[PDB]
């Protein structure tokens, strides 16, 4: 049963993550990191892309952070006015 209609994953690299790996994903510091689709991950790892190569980062050192794309929606009310505190 699906619920959230729209879909978002994006996150921002807090620190830099040198690796001298390929299974794991090298960023530095600002770097935004794709939520790549994934069938299933371990509690703790990420994975998802940085521009061009990709790998498995840690959750424990990258921050959610608003999608660059924005969808259109209805144009939600202002606020009534209450006032009865």
């Amino acid at each position: 049963g699906s619920s959230g209609s729209s879909g978002s994953g994006y996150v921002i690299a807090l620190r830099s993550y040198i690796t001298d790996n390929c299974s794991l994903l090298s960023f530095h510091r600002g770097d935004l990191i794709k939520l790549l689709p994934v069938a299933t991950l371990e509690p703790g790892w990420q994975f998802g892309s940085a521009g061009g190569r990709s790998g498995l980062f840690p959750a424990d050192i990258v921050q959610p952070a608003a999608a660059p794309d924005f969808s259109f929606s209805k144009e939600q009310r202002s606020g009534s006015g209450p006032s009865s505190g």
